[PDB]
């Protein structure tokens, strides 16, 4: 896997960004997470977590995993970094999203992912609470 560069355009929401990618605006999803819905218990938390740590970044990066890059919605399938640290990661590791949607050929990271939502559970962190 490689880490490439992007900017942020807009905050979404938990687990969606809109980025420019290669030169064009591209709505992205994080890989292997669900966020509540902004409407839902934690929603706004989750929100507010990833909209801060990618407004607050010096460096934005995407990565893709070995397959499908592109969602049935034409959204962007990867791992988001914020300064080198991984948003999908940090959103589960705080207990805003659950490990998710982990298909084969994407779930590169689902073991690391699993042990942040481990502990996140251990101290019954937000959604765990
Ligand atoms: C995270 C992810 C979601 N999607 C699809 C599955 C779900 O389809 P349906 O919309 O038919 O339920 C939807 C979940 O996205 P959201 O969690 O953003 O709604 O996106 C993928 O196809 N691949 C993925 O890696
Ligand atoms: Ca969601």
């Amino acid at each position: 896997l490689h880490k490439e560069p992007a900017t942020l355009i807009k905050a979404i929401d938990g687990d969606t960004v809109k980025l420019m990618y290669k030169g064009q605006p591209m709505t992205f999803r994080l890989l292997l997470v669900d966020t509540p819905e902004f409407n839902e218990k934690y929603g706004p938390e989750a929100s507010a977590f990833t909209k801060k740590m990618k407004e607050n970044a010096k460096k934005i990066e995407v990565e893709f995993d070995k397959g499908q890059r592109t969602d049935k919605y034409g959204r962007g399938l990867a791992y988001i970094y914020a300064d080198g640290k991984m948003v999908n990661e940090a959103l589960v590791r705080q207990g805003l999203a659950k490990v998710a949607y982990v298909y084969k050929g994407n779930n590169t990271h689902e073991q690391l992912l699993r042990k942040a939502e481990a502990q996140a559970k251990k101290e019954k962190l937000n959604i765990w609470s």
